[PDB]
């Protein structure tokens, strides 16, 4: 077999999760209505290898399969976060911190801008489509859940816009869904870059024709960093190319100046109107409902243009309870940029996590206890520092809960979390409420509240720092095998375990 | 061989865990200086077979072998709470609901005090040794937790106290740890009945020689409900009864008139004094910590008498993260009684739980929401009246945070209760704080505060029902696989799993 560059190719993606047996290719007939996201939910839900439909009810043969749980969880044995180390090309067995570590890494790293190679080197513009053969609505697209608004063909593609004076260039995932034959709907919401830079179109009078392509089966490496809170004003292609260590391999689109990777599976190109919208949802979201007839208006994307690989493959993302990528890509991305604005802003803090089980509502840090120690401060004050910092940057946005914790605590491990978040913080009286920052409207208590309507508040930073903690050592004992007893006492027990006669 | 009735007869429990793979007989020499612990942690923490150690360094032929974990959880196979359902003899897989259940109808069963055996054919009468005899010391006392203040003979026996008047006999269990070749010194805390009783034998003059006994390996369903909270007054030995169908055969001690359990494998009577203290503790507890060095005066019980079985056998919990005794006994039936306390309040409450997850310190209630909107309220009032209800008498003691879910939560399955926990209340806007009542001493973020002085507030009820739910139905989809879809799909999903490649 060739040498496989899985954070560059999306083919070569599939085939080492098909190398690790964490691949099922299901050659039976499977229906686009419901029973996709049916056998994606129950994969996602026991962490089991990623289905790969190749044969949908209605699909041709190149117009497409579809990859379920790309950045799902999988068993232990083989790194559980194997899918995610894979889009970045490291080690399957690679742990979340090493991989939050690593893209900070690449912030350092010198950017690489994408090359464009010739079309004939393209896989993406194997079949050309123009206006008139547009059919949006004879697409298998997948009815994700039930009670969805529509059916949602972009859950795990990128989204393309740039500037009006071409010195930003965005790459984002943002749900979309089909409208009609020729048209999509989707979020373009604040504090978003897609609608910031639709938003400078707009400045220009050019509020209903703004350039768009969005393109599926991207290098897995650029539809991560799609997902990823970074600045704005950088182009997310750059860093990409800093990560792969080469620049992305890009293709000017058919009808207007936009590179789109040379590698994708499907693109589509148009213009988006921010003047011209329908109703949009609803869609089953990262916090694990779907709130019946609670669609609303969104911009509509015409689709003039469309390319494709043969046998094309549409990954897809089929959000709900944990986990899925809305949590592991999502809520990881704000821990990364969470670490990144923590050192930005000279908080002791050793790591951030957004714990799965808690939909990436809730924002572990983990505190250095003789850094804290230094700034003599009170629980009070620093609650409010923290918050302070985070909750109003758009880093900050889907967090509701931030929750500070001594560095003996893995966040990273949620049985570690759970322990310290229930014995470590009294409830009220160590949770310091931030009541006139933005809400995040999809939380389901915002959403499902009054608050809905006025849109702040309803944050808080939790203290499960002992008071002792904020000014010396304080050495306890955690009473759990592992950290309980001497290292000779553990490993003399785990030696002997089956001669005791454990089976 | 014989029917086993293992509800009755700890030995027979012994058994029906070996029949059921659930029980390790350790051979191998094993110092009760850590190394039992540990290996108890380790089983608890892995859900495995409960250790039964029968060469233990410094032990008799008689004194003693140890059976560590005897309410742990086990492999889902077996039935989880397997041991647990056998205190009560119910079946293996009997679910934690059911076993509340049970116990909630064995309430409205005829008590059935206890009846006299000869002492000729009483296991415990099988040695009998005189106070000049009495060398605590000498027994192979597990030290359980590095940092513990002592070695711990009383974690899993049942301390025997009767009021002056004789009307109330009351059986629990409280932590004891010796002190000396005669003495033990353990927990004796308001509000526990303990503590009750001998403080109406202070009041009559008589706080320095308040009779005791102190029993082990007694029938299991009596260390169940010496863990129990039922109500003052009531002995539990009449409720063990109603349990067992059958009443419990007792013996009278040597030294005094209260009557012990004759197939009791140990028995220690003495006089306890309220007045004369001793340094207690710290003890690895059901919070998981031990705080090093904080130890607190005591009551001092002095043993005079003590007889025991042939080759006696001392069951020991050792406390720590979850899950053990103190989660699975302590927590559950708290959770009884405040399903109990909920029947008689009027709540409409259909079951509650202590979830393992949150160290006993949690209690979630399942409100019936056709019932809760009967009652035409507000989550103010009503989080207002559970609070007040719970928190202000002893069944709320150990609960610092009451949360409130819809009848859609699966409240015994931790994914449910933290995925409602996070998604349907907002931090801070949705506790409610109760500042006045009594506070869990044992609590972490209570003992190392300045809360530990004044031992009030920290108490929480937080609202994870919607708006809508106190009003009307509110239909939404739950996006995981079993709720998510229609009925049909679900099942010929799982019909087809296999022939779809999962192996
Ligand atoms: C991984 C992922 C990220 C989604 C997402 C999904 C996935 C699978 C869906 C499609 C399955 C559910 C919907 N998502 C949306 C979303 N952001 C948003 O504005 N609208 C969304 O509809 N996000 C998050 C978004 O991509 C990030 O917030 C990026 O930081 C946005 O890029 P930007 O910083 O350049 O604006
Ligand atoms: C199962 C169990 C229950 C313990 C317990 C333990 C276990 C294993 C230990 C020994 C391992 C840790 C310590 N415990 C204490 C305890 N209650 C108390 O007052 N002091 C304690 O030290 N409890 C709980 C106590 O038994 C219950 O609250 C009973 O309701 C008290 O009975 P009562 O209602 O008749 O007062
Ligand atoms: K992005
Ligand atoms: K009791
Ligand atoms: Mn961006
Ligand atoms: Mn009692
Ligand atoms: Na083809």
């Amino acid at each position: 077999m060739r040498k496989l560059n899985p954070a560059l190719e999306f083919r070569d993606f599939i085939q080492v999760l098909k190398d690790e047996d964490d691949l099922i290719e299901i050659t039976e007939e499977i229906d686009p209505n419901l029973e996709v996201g049916a056998i994606m939910r129950k994969a996602y839900e026991s962490h089991l290898p990623a289905p790969l439909f190749k044969n949908l009810k209605g699909a041709s043969k190149d117009l497409f399969s579809i990859l379920g749980c790309p950045a799902g969880l999988r068993s232990k044995e083989k790194g559980d976060h194997g899918r995610i180390a894979h889009h970045l090309g490291l080690d399957p067995k690679t742990t979340i911190k090493e991989i939050i570590d690593y893209l900070l890494e690449c912030k350092e790293k010198e950017p690489l801008p994408p090359i464009t190679v010739p079309v004939s080197s393209a896989p993406c513009k194997t079949h050309i489509l123009s206006e008139e053969k547009i059919h949006l609505q004879s697409l298998p697209t997948p009815y994700l859940h039930v009670s969805d608004g529509g059916k949602y063909l972009q859950t795990y593609g990128m989204w393309i816009l740039q500037t009006p004076d071409k010195k930003w260039t965005n790459w984002s995932i943002a749900r979309g869904m089909v409208v009609d034959d020729k048209h999509i709907t989707g979020l373009v919401i604040k504090p978003q870059h897609i609608r910031q830079i639709a938003d400078s179109w707009a400045a220009i009078g050019k509020a209903n024709e703004i350039p768009f392509a969005l393109c599926f089966g991207v290098p897995p490496a650029a539809i991560l960093v799609s997902s990823m809170p970074i600045p704005e004003g950088v182009s997310e292609s750059d860093y990409v190319g800093a990560i792969l260590g080469e620049s992305v391999p890009v293709v000017k689109c058919e009808t207007n100046d936009l590179m789109v990777p040379a590698t994708s599976e499907m693109v589509f190109e148009g213009t988006l109107s921010l003047t011209d919208t329908h109703l949009e949802g609803p869609f089953g979201e990262m916090h694990g409902y779907v709130f019946k007839s609670q669609g609303h208006p969104c911009p509509l994307y015409t689709v003039k243009a469309m390319s494709y690989r043969d046998n094309a493959i549409l990954p897809v993302s089929n959000p709900g309870l944990c986990t899925d990528e809305t949590h592991t890509l999502i809520g990881s991305l704000v821990a990364t940029e969470a670490k990144e604005l923590a050192i930005e802003s000279g908080l002791p803090i050793l790591d951030a996590f957004m714990p799965y089980e808690a939909q990436a509502l809730w924002l572990i840090l983990k505190v250095d206890l003789k850094g804290l120690q230094a700034l003599k401060t009170t629980p009070e004050e620093f609650c409010k520092k923290v918050g302070d910092i985070y909750f109003r940057t758009k880093v900050g946005f889907i967090v509701h809960e931030i929750i500070l914790v001594a560095d003996d605590i893995d966040i990273f491990n949620f049985k570690e979390v759970i322990w310290a978040y229930v014995t470590r913080h009294t409830p009220v009286a160590d949770q310091m409420a931030f009541d006139d920052v933005t809400s995040f409207p999809l939380a389901p208590f915002v959403s499902q509240s009054s608050r809905s309507k006025t849109m702040k508040g309803g944050k808080c930073v939790t203290n499960c720092i002992f008071r002792q903690q904020y000014e010396r050592s304080f050495d306890y004992i955690t009473c759990n095998f592992e950290k309980g007893y001497p290292k000779g006492l553990v490993d003399k027990v785990n030696e002997n375990w089956k001669r005791y006669g454990y089976k």
